[PDB]
């Protein structure tokens, strides 16, 4: 149903590379309560954490890949059950996460009864927060290839146009090179290991 007892400490063991007083930043994609995309990270350090989780509500996930996300549901299909909880409970206590937009995150963290964690609301507007979005797409598009559908925005006087997909980690790479006033070129470093990330190894067809 969820973690088994090798994973968790694994888990816990790659949280210590969280600094708990380092700027966090933190993203969802997804309703609060139904997140499909989850992502934190820490620039001073490069770390982030980054996974999936597949939805319980299908029809609000098709709105979402539509609009924002463009992930085909199918690709969610071996994530981790339980991960988001497991991330949930083992982050650092009262540690300090910094958000753009919107209060899901608060909504997703007070669910899972972490009313410890401190939230920095960062306002800034829609437009000023993607000013970098094409260039962390180009300097890190391979961190993340789930975002696979055509995505749209409804036009301001009517009509649709195609848009680059929303992905909760090039969100906290972008936000945070918005605040900075610039864009540093960083290595990135992963704190999930990957096979903790995705479920199943079984080969499906012999080739
Ligand atoms: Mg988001
Ligand atoms: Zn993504």
């Amino acid at each position: 149903a969820g973690l088994t007892y090798s994973q968790l400490m694994t888990l816990k063991d790659a949280m210590l590379q969280l600094d708990p007083n380092a700027k966090t930043w933190m993203d969802i994609e997804g309703r609060p309560e139904d997140p499909v995309e989850i992502a934190l990270y820490q620039p001073s350090s490069g770390a982030y954490i980054h996974f999936f989780r597949e939805p319980t509500d299908l029809k609000q996930f098709k709105q979402d890949a539509k609009y924002s996300h463009g992930i085909d549901v199918t690709d969610l299909f071996a994530t981790q059950p339980g991960l988001t909880s497991a991330v949930i409970d083992a982050l650092p206590r009262n540690m300090v996460i910094t958000c753009q937009g919107s209060d899901d995150i608060r909504k997703l963290l007070e669910s899972q009864g972490r009313k410890d964690i401190k939230l920095i609301d960062i306002a800034l507007s829609k437009t000023d927060s993607r000013k970098y979005e094409n260039a962390v797409w180009d300097q890190y598009k391979d961190l993340c290839h789930m975002h696979t559908g055509v995505v749209v925005e409804k036009k301001k006087r009517g009509g649709k146009e195609e848009i680059t997909p929303h992905c909760a980690l090039m969100d906290c790479i972008m936000f945070d090179a918005a605040v900075s006033g610039g864009l540093n070129t960083s290595v990135l470093r992963a704190v999930l290991p990957r096979d903790m990330v995705f479920r199943t190894s079984t080969p499906r067809v012999v080739l």
